[PDB]
């Protein structure tokens, strides 16, 4: 669900998912068009295309259960859904914290209409 995929960016970024990574470029938070603007986004594109391999599973309220292992994340079992939502939140959340370096504020409430393209997952 979207609060532990919160919890998930903050402790691996240091980062509050809300503000941040909630209208971030063209695909960091609600987005669906063009063409990423930097690495960061396209982790949201990725993580974006990662819930739409799952059709009938519903990422923002199911909740699943994730444990640390000295820093690696560590989906525990649960339901097919659940167990699938996680990973893509695990990816989305390393690829935030391997990416920090280039994060930029200019793409913060990033205009919807500078987002033009074609990109399928
Ligand atoms: C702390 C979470 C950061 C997560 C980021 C995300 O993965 N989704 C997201 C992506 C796909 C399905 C559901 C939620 N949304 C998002 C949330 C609310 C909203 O009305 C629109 C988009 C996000 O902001």
């Amino acid at each position: 669900s979207l609060l532990e995929f919160g919890k998930m960016i903050l402790e691996e970024t240091g980062k509050l998912a809300i503000p941040s990574y909630s209208s971030y470029g063209c695909y960091c938070g609600w987005g669906g068009k063009g063409t990423p603007k930097d690495a960061t986004d396209r982790c949201c594109f990725v993580h974006d295309c990662c819930y739409g391999n799952l059709p009938d599973c519903n990422p923002k309220s199911d909740r699943y259960k994730y444990k640390r292992v000295n820093g690696a994340i560590v989906c525990e079992k649960g339901t097919s859904c659940e167990n699938r939502i996680c990973e893509c939140d695990k990816a989305a959340a390393i690829c935030f914290r391997q990416n920090l370096n280039t994060y930029s504020k200019k793409y913060m409430l990033y205009p919807d209409f500078l987002c033009k393209g074609e990109l399928k997952c």
